[PDB]
């Protein structure tokens, strides 16, 4: 679309403009869970100039290509998304908040989340089960007279440590025996200011603590009470809403890590390019320019993949889209981590170092793997879908 | 476009009424180096009916991305492209006559290769030699007088068994020393008929001969005296020629391998729901499974790669594209080869017997790792541009 | 030990001058189930020299590390074994016969086996059936008065089209309801000239028919009888004789695999060495020395593991070793396969061709991931024997 | 030998009876460049013991292998080497001094390390350089009098801000035109307390800093007076000195990453037996048990590997037997990586936290891949001697 190119050109400018020059800025206060002066003038910039809630088509006015080509510009850096009030957590409670909810709850929360005056959390992991399958979840939401009583303890909840976190979507059981097989969990909105709330400790990734994006944490429910208003659609309704979620999120997180793909690319054939060893340069060696062919590949084929999958979503929906965003989410992440490979062992001993962004690039693309779901589960959906498919041929 | 979707439709509905009932009696047949009736009996009933060079868009008016999905369509059957005169080794030489030639040669040549009254074969490779640099092309076309003469041994010519085999482009070497380094080389149209022109032996492939086609020769070129109205183009513009020549059928290859492997992931399919062992189903093991989801994501990526380089063709041209090619012609292969080699174990130790056809498909995907170039050459290619773009970007 | 030595050393002469020097002449009489008369002659001055029966330890006197070099050495021929009667089919059967069996058994059919005389067949598995899993097996060994009635169809059974194939070691199941869930089959000695066993087709692997080593067979048995002193051991002990077998098998196939990929690997390195392209050798570009040294590095790998294997074997016993025998199983067949693969792909278009013995090579390697059962269920079989290890630690 | 069994039981029970134990303890101590008292009580009690300097066979009386075991168990813990003076970096410069020196050199640098006095560092890598090449070394070594003038940056240097650091071994280049190609480059001994010895930063790797180990971090040396006693050998042995360091560091760490891939997989297999999902086990899925699996044989590939450098350096020699070497350090690494990254991924999102010990552990088995020399380098050796024995062998 002309708007959509329009808004990509903008982008890009303001990137160039603004963005790339304050890393520098943002890397040396983070060398404690909130966001410096920078990143909150940056934001009020885009705020004027309309780059803002551009992940939202009813609010943006975009198609899914549109902002897939925006989202693949703003991967190249790790806080460009939120000067665009577009960053990973939020957008999937603005979404969920969207689609689902009363008009007291959108008034409460969303419009605030929409504004950026404050940040929401996703928590529905367990420390001590497995999560992967959302039937182990443990925690319980009971119904205690006019309100709801929420107790159970979280893990991996992100951004839990910002200062403007104030609103959490928890996902836990309610004892239906009347019910279905998976009418057995629902979502609540809690305030992270009611009592019996408790941040315990953050979670490290590989020695990073993720400072700026508010980090990782352990979440206690000590017997919260809330009331009755604050249950999403109804009691039993957790798996749907978990489930249109979902999809947006992985297709804009692989947007993203196409863009960090380029990214990665572009510093390895820099370094290829200046390097010299054994009377030639780094390049000149078949095995380092296969690795770049190799990877130019590879993007190519996940940017194609991730286009795909969002035109699907355009034309048909978000509901019988599923195969593809599985594909997506199994493809992208593994592509992209033997490219940063290949990258740290083309940088050598200084790709593991402080003094080049491969080591961090690398560990958040390694728990790309695993968080959203694990690999191998979408594997399995993948297989199930293929079968049923040929089944329908045949 | 419309067109493309009506003539996509008859075409299936062709391919399902008359080409994969006659596939038992072909397979029979061959179980010697032309056609049998039936395959003739199918060209006459494609050729009443419209199916006839689809893949020239200047006849049958279709763009890159229509013939894409047909040949994607044609690629499920060994001899279907040879139905609709769209087989490999001609339609390499149409295009050569189509696009560089003179009036009288295509007057001669290309109007009865368009009827199908004749085939055509295509020698640029020497055993002696390693021929996957041009370079080292070591026949030689020097003039004599009022023509030329061809000395020369030939390797790997596909279809010079075929009794219909009439024509041939040889490409070989001319001594200019005043012409620069790549002016050394031209094509030369020499008749199978002339005098001095001997068919040594067929080779085969994996134990596969490809009677089929017409078979893979050795031809020897003792002293051919030809006239010098047979010269194309120029008497240094092989390489040119040779560039033009390469990409569509590589494109054409690429999506015939698509449809290949589609048809290769059925039967794996098929397989692994039909039979049990250890108290279960080979699907509900779940090596088996990851392995389907694993072909179904390779061959969504393919397609989209080549889709992609159709379009870009269509939209630039076929030599501001060489960079798609490269990728495709590097993905594509490997891909199938591993859906194939799944397949092949999925099935056991009938994966390898006559009882199914993944044995000679495998050795067929095989050889296109080889055929056309290897892939090593095409991923240094693929690295000098990646580098050029980088360089022209910073 | 000394002997071994010596025994390695006149094994090596005795390949050097007379095994090399006749390949050319046995592929040229294959180019008919049997043997030429050039086999026969070697098989003589073997048996001449005492190189015979090197297989067995209680005929030659030797431990399994000593026969592992030595059938290393025997690897690098596709027809060496047989001259020192150590090919694959009969031994399996010799060492049946050894092991467990009467001494009307023995003294009828394993002295004939020992000198030569005649060749068995062992089959086991069923074509429409998955015969991976052995409790899938359908034939049936009912007991009819004084003898039995073998009633079946079988599948890839090896050599059973050779002339000197007079015994057959054939597996079926026996209904014993008040017998345990293994106690189900048993194997019976059919001789090839009982009426009732018919020879129905030869079995290719991927077009190759392999006539030298008497061919892979469809055999049926229509209601075979068979006097009560052919059964081996007693009436349920198929299981327990078949893991008898099965060792010992796979050693030796494993050993004869390493002194493949040794050949191969001198084969791919002297075309490396030999060949020219882009005005520099082929193992000036670093990807093909690359593969060198991996292939280097795999054949060491898998020599040290069968190496220990057999001194496991030697010094515990075959049935308290079924962990290495697993692991090397598993290990050699893929290591091969991409050696195979490598040098294939180094000799470019010759490397699928008659000119060159790699495609054979390729082929039966590949077979050997599926004969003797499949890496799957080994991969399965060490997981389980790996947790019970570790619950054993632990 | 018998003396290389009783010791191996003796280290196994003091590991088992101090080591373990005292982890938590060491952990919550780093949780600033030094030691713990743990470690230095541990120290003084393996001193007592007898347990003390095992690496070296002049001084323990024991051969390569009984080492390689001894090694393989004090793999499993990260500060185990220190407790018996046998850590990664003095053990290099005691074999140098041992091999290499005068009577003075040995009497003031070696008695002190081999009591435990006193660390060391070895320094030749520099920042702006590639110095995978060791020609590429621009740090300079000149004779000024009566004494010698060391002056460069370094990069790297392990063990450096370790505050009993007291002798340091630099490799310079020295201008010497009468020289070979390869006679231009020295080694010499630098006390750190000499004036123009700076420590600049420390070096992280993925955000571990390594305190335990001292650190890794840039040196400076400016304008480094050093009297003429202390140069090792002559004025241009520096790369022997270096070829003979090599080795036997080499095969000391991959017997350690024997032993901490051992580890690695109890650990996953501890969590695959615990964990459920799906209504079954982790180790019920086959791809985890396949894992399972994988990572044994690998182990038991890589542990027969390094035993047979280790038997190779003690029959031969450390000068004869660099092929195993070279085959050993580029294998060992990649399938610890791999075996790492298996489990990490069993483990979920946890695998990256800090509750288990799986991230640190593959951070630094990364980090092998590129210190001691790339992976490449190695590579490109053993295909050069592989070619050098085939040609030998023709
Ligand atoms: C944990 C750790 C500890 C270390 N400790 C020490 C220490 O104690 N002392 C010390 O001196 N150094 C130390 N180092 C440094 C280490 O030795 C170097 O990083 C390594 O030798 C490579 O040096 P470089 O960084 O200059 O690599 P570079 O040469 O700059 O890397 C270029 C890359 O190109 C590739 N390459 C290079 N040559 C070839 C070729 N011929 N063919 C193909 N590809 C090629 C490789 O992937 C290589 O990594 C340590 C490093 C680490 C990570
Ligand atoms: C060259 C050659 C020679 C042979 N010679 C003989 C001979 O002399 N005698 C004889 O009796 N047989 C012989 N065979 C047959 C051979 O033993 C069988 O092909 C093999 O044992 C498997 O039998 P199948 O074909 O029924 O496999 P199937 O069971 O039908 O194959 C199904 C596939 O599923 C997979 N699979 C199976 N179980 C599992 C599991 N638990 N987990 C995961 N994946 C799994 C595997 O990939 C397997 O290939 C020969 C075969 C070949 C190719
Ligand atoms: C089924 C089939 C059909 C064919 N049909 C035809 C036909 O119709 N017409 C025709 O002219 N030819 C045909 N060929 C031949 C084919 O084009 C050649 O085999 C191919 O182009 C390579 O030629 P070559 O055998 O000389 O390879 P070689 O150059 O001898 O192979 C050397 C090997 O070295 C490697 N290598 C080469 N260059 C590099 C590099 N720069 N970097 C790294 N590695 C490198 C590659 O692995 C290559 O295979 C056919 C081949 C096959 C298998
Ligand atoms: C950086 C990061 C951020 C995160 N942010 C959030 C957040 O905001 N909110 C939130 O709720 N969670 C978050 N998580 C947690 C994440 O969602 C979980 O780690 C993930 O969903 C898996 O949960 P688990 O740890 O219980 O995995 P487990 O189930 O304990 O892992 C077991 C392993 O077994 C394997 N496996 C599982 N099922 C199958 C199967 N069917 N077949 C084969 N193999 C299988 C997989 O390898 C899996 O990793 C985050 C995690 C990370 C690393």
């Amino acid at each position: 679309s002309r708007r959509g190119q329009e808004v990509l050109t903008r982008v890009k400018q303001f990137m160039k403009q603004h963005v790339f020059p304050a890393e520098k800025e943002v890397a040396e206060y983070y060398a404690k869970w909130g966001h410096p002066l920078v990143i909150e003038k940056l934001k009020e910039i885009a705020k004027a100039e309309g780059l803002w809630n551009l992940f939202l088509p009813a609010v943006s006015g975009l198609s899914q290509v549109d902002y897939a080509l925006i989202a693949e510009e703003t991967g190249k850096c790790f806080f460009a998304p939120d000067v665009f009030n577009c960053q990973a957590p939020d957008t999937g409670n603005m979404e969920v908040l969207h689609l689902y909810g009363s008009e007291q709850q959108k008034k409460q929360w969303l419009e605030p989340l929409l504004r950026g005056d404050i940040t929401s959390v996703f928590c529905m992991t367990e420390p001590n089960v497995s999560s992967s399958d959302a039937t182990n979840i443990e925690c319980t939401i009971q119904r205690d007279g006019g309100g709801y009583i929420v107790n159970g303890k979280k893990w991996w909840s992100s951004g839990a440590g910002n200062p403007k976190c104030k609103i959490a979507i928890v996902l836990g059981r309610t004892e239906s025996p009347s019910a279905s097989r998976h009418r057995q969990h629902s979502m609540i909105l809690v305030p992270m200011d009611t009592p019996g709330v408790e941040l315990i400790r953050p979670l490290s990734v590989f020695g990073y603590m993720d400072n700026m994006h508010g980090g990782h944490w352990e979440v206690h429910f000590n017997h919260v009470r809330v009331p009755a208003s604050n249950l999403i659609l109804g009691e039993g309704r957790g798996f749907e809403i978990s489930q249109g979620r979902l999809g947006p999120g992985r297709i804009h997180h692989c947007m993203r890590t196409v863009g960090l793909a380029e990214r990665i690319l572009q510093i390895m054939c820099d370094r290829a390019v200046q390097r010299e060893a054994f009377k030639k340069k780094l390049y000149e060696h078949e095995v380092v320019a296969h690795w770049i062919a190799k990877s130019r590949i590879a993007i190519e084929e996940i940017r194609l993949l991730t286009l795909k999958a969002a035109h699907s979503i355009d034309t048909l929906g978000s509901a019988s889209a599923r195969k593809e965003i599985a594909m997506i989410k199994v493809a992208a992440p593994k592509a992209v981590c033997k490219i940063a490979d290949w990258a740290i062992q083309v940088h050598g001993g200084a790709g593991v170092s402080q003094d080049y962004p491969l080591a961090n690039m690398y560990a958040i693309i390694r728990t790309l793997r695993l968080a959203d779901g694990p690999d191998e589960v979408h594997l399995s959906a993948i297989a199930k879908m293929e079968l049923q498919d040929q089944a329908r041929r045949l």
